[PDB]
């Protein structure tokens, strides 16, 4: 992945396109809808995938890349793919075996980029949701510090070629910033954000310490049962997000995905509908002024989608902190 694509550099030396396809689904869909969406991102145009090991969709996801290698239309080397290694999996002697097992799903002999998926470890096992008889998740406790050392050893193993976090806070990015004897930075820190959770100061403290903020959430979240209280605003209604749609001639969403762009911010998004996908890729043709991006830094609202309300008690829980 070299630097003709538009892309930002990680603190790796590696590149990372900006606008990346996101390979979850809603719990209604079947996993196969993930190789299907995948082969229209790559069509229109995607060449960065974000994954996850707790998503369980790598293989169909794997299936649609390979497809699109197979047939000419991409190459591996042009292709960015991330996964993620899950809470069940954050030990040290867990990381690595998580790593080859997705790479085994993908047929991927590398990822290009590994990210702990949250800051918090629960009870081992294939079960991706251990949980005891009142229905609440088992809790596990792991050394953070030691899974990274872990990450950094998937790194120098040539399993992934760069690796990160996910919903860290602040605290949490120092302790591994902090950490004697660290190897390497984590290249980015994959966060919820959009213009009702714009995140200022932990994008700010990320671009101090060269870490890229990579958004989801970015249109509102996909809402899954049962992390998105149901009752909270759609983000893409939000009237401000018209109004300003209507004044450069698109439409909200892009609207949305332009504001993070400018901000330096990495952005995902997923649709289930095709000529969402195609209409994201627009994103890339147009300006907004700054003074309309004044007015967007304005709807923060500490609006927080996917909390993680089942992870609430965890010592790590990473969103009590202002930020
Ligand atoms: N790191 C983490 O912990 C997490 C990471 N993720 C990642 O983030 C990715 C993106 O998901 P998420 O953040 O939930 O969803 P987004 O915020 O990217 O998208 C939210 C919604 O926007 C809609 N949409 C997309 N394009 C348009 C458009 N052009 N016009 C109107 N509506 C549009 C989609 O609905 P529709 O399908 O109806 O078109 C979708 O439900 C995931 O696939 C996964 O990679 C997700 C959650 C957590």
């Amino acid at each position: 992945m070299n630097s003709k694509c538009h892309c930002v550099i990680l603190n790796d030396g590696n590149f990372i396109p900006v606008l990346g396809f996101g390979t979850a689904l809603p719990l209604e869909c079947p996993k196969s809808k993930a190789k299907e969406l995948t082969k229209i991102a790559i069509d229109a145009g995607f060449h960065h995938f974000d994954s996850a090991s707790v998503y369980n969709t790598e293989d169909h996801v794997g299936e649609a890349i390979r497809s699109k290698i197979a047939d000419g239309t991409v190459r591996r080397e042009d292709i960015f793919y991330t996964s993620k290694v899950w809470c069940t999996s954050l030990h040290p002697e867990l990381v690595r075996a998580s790593l080859e097992r997705s790479l085994q799903k993908l047929q991927f002999d590398y990822v290009d980029l590994y990210l702990i998926h949250y800051p918090m470890a629960l009870k081992p096992g294939e079960e991706n949701f251990p949980v005891d008889e009142h229905g609440k998740l088992i809790f596990d406790r792991v050394d953070l510090c030691a899974t990274w050392e872990a990450m950094e050893k998937c790194k120098d193993a040539g399993l992934t070629k760069s690796i990160g976090v996910s919903n860290f806070n602040y605290r949490q990015l120092e302790m591994i910033l902090n950490k004697p004897g660290l190897k390497y930075k984590p290249v980015c820190n994959q966060v919820e954000c959009h213009p009702y959770l714009n995140q200022m100061k932990l994008l700010d403290f990320c671009k101090s310490k060269d870490i890229v903020l990579v958004a989801y959430g970015v249109l509102g979240t996909q809402r899954y049962g049962g992390w998105v209280d149901q009752n909270s605003p759609v983000l893409l209604d939000e009237p401000v997000l018209g109004s300003m749609a209507k004044k450069y001639n698109r439409t909200p969403a892009l609207i949305a995905l332009r504001y993070q762009l400018q901000r330096g911010i990495v952005v995902l998004n997923t649709s289930l509908k095709e000529e969402r996908i195609k209409e994201n890729m627009q994103v890339f043709e147009f300006q907004l002024s700054s003074e309309d991006m004044k007015v967007l830094d304005g709807l923060n609202r500490n609006m927080r989608y996917i909390p993680a309300a089942i992870f609430k008690g965890h010592p790590n829980w990473p969103f009590l902190d202002e930020y």
